[PDB]
């Protein structure tokens, strides 16, 4: 029923052609290793309408075409819009009309263990049809295949359901056994391959497989072994959490509501309610209320939004008199004795009171402002019961014709009508002007061992909430740490303290080694509990994918706090220091018989890609526009050239140390006579056309706009030369010719003055003169090898190349950092943007790219002091190690100095030292002195060893007896300090 | 005394600006390899 879609769907986005380079392009795209339903074609007919929805990569094993052509719609009318494709007897027709199973057409070319394969695209990306074509002769098989573009329509239109179309044969019916499968395209990233003629060879989706994204990220389908940064692990918050005091107190709405008697409309009660949470839900719930109407809050924010402060305007009207409580509407009632603004945001409440406010005889307690002298402005309130002069006779406080008293009494009795029934009005004014007004917000119950999203009395953040056993002082609401980050909060009505420990976010990392080794994955979580992410949890993190071992083995791999994993599966464990070996002694000696003259490659860059860069043709161009607006921005640019000038004459001189140490050239002779020490691949042959060493090209052949590249002052040739002349010198005069003239010297005596610098008799070489050759030369041999084969040979010059190269590189892109504007060519901004506006932009952007440039020009400098302090020590280690013997451990390499070889290499030099590496140590005897006629003898140099039968005086180092001489011995005391010497 | 080691702090570009927000942390992947170029120095500090 399910089968693996396996590696389909892959295309060239569009109609650009690229030579040999991988891009990563952001689409949708079928995912890979997917697993797809099988079809069968055979009463069961099995006629499904594939959706579209965002697209689908759709191919046949189709053979003799009974797949004509697919109809596209949604309603099947007039309304829409239909695509019709047949292929009739002569060519294959597309079409667009409104078929009732004419708008658009198009003519194609005509058309005129499996076989046959039609791939198609159904793509409708912002209203763009690409389309592609591949067929190619051959369960979808295992094999690659590219689709090559052909058409880009931009149809502009909306596609939701497809569907084939099939056709019977007429010669009776006869169908085939074939099955077609159908994916979907994601927005997901893919590793493009090109081959040397353009075309797609490998592709490798970034997210398919962790695998997959170290290919992304390394930009490579071949990968070294080792940990790669890929991604950061995002935790995410389960719940949101809301806490508030909020306690039942709330808002005192109730005493206005069910207050016993209100006051008139004339005389309105206000009153300022505040520092209290609003509980509006129960209003609309209510049911009681005669009139419901708020103007300018909304019901959706109206209970979860924030005021200043609230007024409850509360007063008692008749039924008939409750529709002027309204903003706009006017009257009797909203001009003489309250009146909404026109802008009233807020709510209007009434209900009917006829049961309290009606007495049977009559109440008259609630009166009005009938007629009043003028209108009233916002915020007047007219409570004066001056007796009104309706004419020109002064009120002498005296009642009588226009002399009338401004309040009257309302009718309310019981028998009357609805409309003169007591309509109890609360008017609560809302206004924003400190937010001590507020809504229930809802107090969500908390978390435990969890980072969530917390709402503490207006506190946000994320982190573990875990209970606490601290106690902190009552008053204090909430702590904060030492850097000055919250740890603790005060939930309300509990006033109890959670301790909030960071969230457990951290870097995603992949174990995988190499891809010519295996293909299995495991994921390493930087500081991530096993528990929120076989699993195993490690002192850095959480491990998945990967089985630990309680064996421990070497690390190769570093995981994190000294967890390592090395090949079996994957395995990892904590690392291995080594071999518990060293044996303390007192009485016990070793002397050394044998050892190793090892060589190790000793790399070191010293050049870097130097260059200058014009400021205002990096920023512009030829723009005299751009440039007339960036030259009036200072000497930023000045600086920037200067240091880079700086950088330059560094570079040189740098280069002029390292290798134009001596300012004589000594040359190579033809007849390179050095009595068997052959060192053809160092020195360049006179027979060789060009004149560099063998390891030269092995290095060079191995290794790999608006700016510029000065050449090196010392060219390539050049550079070998030198190194040729620092090798005759070192070679055949010694290292003197560092103080001065190449004295020459012969080599095995040369050799024998650095076994006398280390420690080593001129005879011992001459006995080994022979074996040390043959030992050096088969060294030689396998430098030669190890850098033929290693590709982890020209690592720390093969990454200072890299770090200049990308360094350029994402210079060069950072002019394609856009910034949000549509054009980065002035031209386009000003036809399209006003000038003011165009110049204010063009700013921005040049500022963005000169902050840019001198971002990359500042490590562009830390980079200078770095390889400028590497090729210090470089000049320093020729002058110890080729111009001389390093008295310095660690230095010319591991271990005690013998001889260098300095090779020229790309910005960088490439050293074959000879370090001495003792091994096989004998196990030996020795007493404190030797005591003869009651008197200490004492070697000059050596130690007295017996290897059980007769005493020797030999070498601190090695085991070469000789006689006990005049010559060796000294006078000097007695034996009697020594405990237990003996006598000899 | 000489100090040997830093505390090597790989800092999210993405996390330090705009933490988990959502829109925030999608309009700074607009703003091009400024992140990218900054963890890789930072990484390089951690692996020096
Ligand atoms: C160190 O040990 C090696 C063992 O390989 C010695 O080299 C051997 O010497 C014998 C004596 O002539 C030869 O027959 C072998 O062919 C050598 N073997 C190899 C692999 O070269 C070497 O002589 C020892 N050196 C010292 C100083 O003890
Ligand atoms: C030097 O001689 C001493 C003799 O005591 C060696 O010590 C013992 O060597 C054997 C050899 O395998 C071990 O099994 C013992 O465990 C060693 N003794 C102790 C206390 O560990 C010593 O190993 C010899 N060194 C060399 C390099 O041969
Ligand atoms: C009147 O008091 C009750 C208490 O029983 C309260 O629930 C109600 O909300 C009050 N009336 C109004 C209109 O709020
Ligand atoms: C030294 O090496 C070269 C090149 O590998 C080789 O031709 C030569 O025979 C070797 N031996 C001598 C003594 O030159
Ligand atoms: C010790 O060295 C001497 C010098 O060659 C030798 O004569 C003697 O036999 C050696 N002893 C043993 C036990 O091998």
């Amino acid at each position: 029923a399910y089968t693996n879609s396996f590696t389909r769907g892959v295309y060239y986005p569009d109609k650009v052609f690229r030579s040999s380079v991988l891009h990563s392009t952001q689409d949708l795209f079928l995912p890979f290793f997917s697993n797809v339903t099988w079809f069968h074609v055979i009463k069961r007919f099995d006629n499904p309408v594939l959706p579209f929805n965002d697209g689908v990569y759709f191919a046949s094993i189709e053979k003799s075409n009974i797949i004509r052509g697919w109809i596209f719609g949604t309603t099947l009318d007039s309304k829409t819009q239909s695509l019709l494709i047949v292929n009739n007897a002569t060519n294959v027709v597309i079409k667009v009309c409104e078929f009732q199973f004419c708008t658009f057409e198009y003519v194609s070319q005509p058309f005129l263990n499996f076989k046959n394969l039609r791939e198609f695209v159904f793509k409708n990306i912002d209203g763009y049809f690409k389309i592609y074509s591949k067929h190619t002769p051959i369960d979808l098989p295992q094999g690659f295949s590219a689709l090559e573009p052909l058409v880009d329509l931009p149809i502009g239109i909306n596609i939701t359901r497809f569907q084939t179309l099939l056709a019977l044969h007429r010669s009776g019916w006869t169908a085939g056994a074939a099955a077609y499968y159908v994916g979907y395209l994601q927005p997901r990233t893919f590793l493009l391959k090109y081959n040397e003629n353009g075309t797609i060879t490998d592709a490798v989706d970034c997210a398919l497989d962790p695998l997959s994204e170290t290919k992304c990220t390394l930009k490579s389908f071949t990968v070294e072994k080792g940990i790669y940064q890929t991604s950061n692990f995002r935790v995410q918050p389960t719940e949101s959490i809301v806490r508030f005091p909020n306690i039942t107190n709330l808002c005192p709405f109730d005493e206005v509501f069910n207050a016993t008697r209100f006051a008139s409309v004339y005389a309105w009660n206000r009153k300022r309610i505040s520092n209290c949470v609003a509980d509006y839900s129960v209003l609309y719930n209510l049911a009681p209320f005669f009139t419901f109407k708020c103007y300018g809050v909304s019901p959706t924010k109206l209970n979860d939004l924030c005021f200043t402060n609230v007024y409850a305007d509360s007063f008692v009207i008749r039924g008939d008199e409750v529709r002027q409580i309204a903003p706009g509407q006017t009257g009797n009632i909203a001009d003489y004795n309250y009146k909404l603004p026109d802008d009233f945001t807020g709510c209007v409440i009434a209900w009917n009171s006829n049961k309290l406010d009606s007495k049977v005889s009559g109440n008259y307690n609630y009166l009005y402002r009938l007629f009043r002298k003028s209108n009233l402005k916002p915020f007047e309130r007219d409570i004066s019961t001056e007796i009104y002069q309706a004419g020109n006779k002064p009120c002498n406080g005296v009642a009588g014709f226009n002399c009338y008293f401004p309040l009257r009494s309302y009718s309310f009795r019981p028998t009357y009508g609805v409309g003169h029934q007591p309509y109890r009005v609360v008017v609560l004014s809302f206004e924003l002007l400190p937010a001590t007004v507020c809504g229930p917000k809802k107090s969500t119950n908390l978390v435990k061992n969890k980072c969530v999203n917390f709402n503490f009395n207006g506190l946000k953040g994320t982190g573990v909430l875990t209970e606490s056993n601290k106690k902190f002082l009552p008053f204090q609401q909430f702590g904060r740490d030492i850097a000055d980050t919250t740890d603790a909060v005060r939930d309300p009505q509990t006033l109890e303290i959670l301790d909030i420990t960071p969230c457990s976010f951290g870097g995603v990392s992949v174990i995988t080694p190499g891809t010519n080794t295996s293909n299995q994955v495991a994921v390493l979580y930087q500081g991530v509990n096993c528990t929120e992410v076989n699993v195993f949890q490690t002192r850095a993190g959480c491990l998945i994918g990967a089985e630990y071992v309680n064996n421990s083995y070497e690390c190769d791999i570093p995981i994190g706090a000294g967890i390592c994993a090395s090949y079996q599966s994957i395995i990892a464990y904590t690392m291995s220091l080594g071999a518990e070996n060293v044996a303390y002694s007192n009485n016990s000696i070793a002397i050394p018989t044998n050892f190793t003259i090892s060589v190790t490659t000793e790399i070191l860059p010293v050049s870097m890609t130097k260059t200058s860069v014009d400021c205002t043709m990096y920023i512009c161009g030829d723009s005299t526009e751009c440039s007339n607006l960036l030259l009036q921005y200072g000497s930023f640019c000045t600086q920037l050239k200067r240091a880079l000038t700086g950088i330059a004459v560094e570079q040189d001189k740098n280069t002029q140390e390292v290798f134009a140490q001596v300012k004589q050239i000594y040359k190579t002779p033809p007849i390179k006579y050095f009595g068997g020490f052959n060192f053809s691949q160092i020195l360049p042959d006179p027979s060789k056309p060009s004149k560099r060493s063998f390891i030269e090209d092995l290095l060079f052949n191995k290794v790999t706009k608006g700016l510029t590249v000065l050449p090196p002052l010392l060219t390539d040739e050049m550079i070998a030369q030198y190194t040729s002349a620092l090798l005759a010198g070192t070679i055949t005069s010694g290292w003197t010719f560092g103080a001065g003239a190449a004295l020459q010297i012969p080599f095995a005596m040369q050799m024998a003055y650095r076994f006398n610098g280390i420690g080593v008799t001129q005879n011992v070489l001459y006995e080994n003169q022979k074996l040390i050759a043959n030992q050096f030369n088969s060294a030689i041999g396998k430098i030669q090898d190890s850098l033929s084969s290693t590709a982890s040979a020209l690592g720390k010059l093969q990454d200072v190349v890299n770090h200049n190269a990308q360094a350029l590189n994402t210079l060069v892109k950072q002019l394609s950092s856009k910034f949000g504007a549509i054009s980065s060519v002035l031209n386009d901004i000003f036809s399209r943007l006003d000038p003011p506006e165009a110049e204010v932009q063009i700013d921005r952007l040049i500022t963005g790219r000169l902050q840019s440039l001198q971002t990359y020009v500042t490590q562009q400098l830390i980079r200078a002091a770095e390889i400028r302090a590497s090729a210090n020590l470089a000049a320093t280690k020729m002058s110890e190690c080729v111009l001389g013997q390093s008295k310095r451990v660690d230095f010319c390499g591991k271990g005690y100095h013998l001889m260098s070889f300095p090779q020229s290499a790309p910005h960088g030099v490439v050293f074959l030292h000879v370090t001495y590496v003792p091994a096989q140590e004998k196990n030996f005897t020795t007493a404190p002195a030797i005591c003869h006629d009651g008197k200490a003898h004492f070697p000059r140099e050596g130690v007295f060893v017996s290897n059980g039968t007769h005493w020797f005086v030999t070498q601190r180092n090695f085991y070469e007896p000789q006689i006990i001489t005049t010559d060796n011995t000294f006078v000097s005391g007695n034996c009697d300090v020594v405990i237990g010497i003996v006598n000899n």
